């Protein structure tokens, strides 16, 4: 009964990677105006290969056939107080990630096509089908994400912003809450053939991705960029400075992810160098950030662990940020990147 619970997508033309149902986790708490839609993360697949591995290994991420009716939120999707302290009693939406293309995708995928990338499509149907769920009497509606799903909030929030105003709905409060999903286009600490997925370095990740999925970037962002360079709009610190939309950063200053395409695995004198270097350029990122929360660790995610708590930037968790943030739209500091050098100079990173 405290589950969020599936709904697929009634217009079954909009789709997973394998042609199955998208869909969405619904928890209703009806006495509340606030929204928090959660954009899943897990990587990506850029060509046939990697898609197909990824297809026969992490079927999940690629199809709806198995999910399951229910699930519990967690972190900022629980409804328990203690474990979120000011979001526990919004109406709650997950949306699993089955699309493998960061959320971007924008087309119904060809015959001669074998996997589908819907990534946008699902979220502006999501987003449609909730209007007839409560979300007509929202006031404040959050898209977060985290990872891939991160990287998601940033391209799509100011569509959803869009959407919801050209529908009639001008008193919806659209914001974006992007964890671990900004990243760096960096040259790798030794550069690969970019032959797997996890190692293929990031620039050539997205304009690869790009043209695969057919993805579509933020209007305002890709102006800015010459034609065929929209790739540039997959990088938060790229897209960030058109987006219109209110959004909340968070990104671990040593984001595993960001290692692993970076292909860094008492170390050497070199790969600290390029670590304590990675840290500083994501740190010079976020200046101009103002509402962030960006610790000193390694690690990967953080918005639905359950923990999410425990993590603390100069004496203020990411929860009280959060609320710092909320209430300056609507002495409780929103800016918080540890200056620190080196992974785990904050204490209190999770394990
Ligand atoms: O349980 S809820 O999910 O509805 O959230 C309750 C808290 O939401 C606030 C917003 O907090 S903030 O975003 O951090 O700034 O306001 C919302 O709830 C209040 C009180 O409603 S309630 O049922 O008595 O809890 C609403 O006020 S009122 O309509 O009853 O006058 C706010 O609506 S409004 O700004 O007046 O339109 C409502 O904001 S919203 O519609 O969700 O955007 C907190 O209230 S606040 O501190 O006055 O801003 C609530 O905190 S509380 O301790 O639970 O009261
Ligand atoms: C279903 O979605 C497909 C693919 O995006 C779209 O072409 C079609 O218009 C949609 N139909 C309805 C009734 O929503
Ligand atoms: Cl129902």
């Amino acid at each position: 009964n405290e589950d969020l619970r599936l709904h697929l997508l009634l217009n079954t033309s909009v789709t997973c990677n394998d042609g199955s149902p998208a869909g969405y986790y619904l928890k209703e708490s009806r006495g509340s105006r606030r929204w928090l839609l959660f954009l899943e993360g897990g990587w990506y697949c850029f060509n046939r290969e990697n898609c197909d591995s990824r297809y026969d290994t992490m079927r999940r991420l690629m199809s709806s056939r198995d999910w399951p009716r229910t699930r519990t939120g967690t972190g900022i999707l629980s409804s328990q107080p203690e474990e979120n302290p000011y979001w526990w009693n919004a109406n709650m939406v997950f949306i699993p990630y089955c699309s493998s293309d960061v959320w971007s995708g924008a087309s119904s995928k060809s015959e001669k096509n074998e996997y589908a990338f819907m990534g946008a499509l699902i979220i502006q149907e999501v987003v449609r089908e909730l209007l007839g769920r409560g979300l007509s009497g929202a006031k404040v509606l959050l898209l977060a994400g985290s990872s891939a799903g991160g990287t998601g909030v940033l391209l799509n929030v100011d569509r959803v912003a869009e959407q919801l105003e050209k529908l009639g709905y001008p008193a919806i409060q659209v914001r974006g809450l992007a964890d671990s999903g900004w990243f760096l286009d960096n040259k790798q600490y030794r550069h690969t053939d970019c032959v797997d997925t996890i190692t293929c370095a990031p620039t050539e990740a997205i304009r690869r991705g790009i043209r695969y999925w057919n993805g579509v970037v933020p209007e305002r962002c890709r102006r800015q960029f010459q034609e065929g360079e929209e790739w540039n709009c997959f990088f938060g610190y790229k897209v960030y400075p058109t987006l219109r939309s209110p959004v909340f950063v968070v990104q671990w200053l040593f984001d595993e992810a960001q290692l692993t395409v970076d292909n860094v695995h008492p170390v050497q004198e070199g790969l600290r160098l390029y670590i304590q270097n990675l840290g500083r350029e994501l740190r010079h990122t976020l200046k101009d950030v103002p509402a962030s929360f960006a610790p000193a660790c390694l690690s990967h995610e953080i918005i639905i662990r359950s923990h999410w708590t425990d993590v603390q930037v100069k004496g203020t968790s990411l929860p009280r940020a959060l609320h710092c943030w909320d209430r300056s739209l609507h002495g409780c500091p929103v800016h918080l990147v540890d200056s620190c050098p080196w992974p785990h100079c904050n204490p209190s990173c999770p394990t």
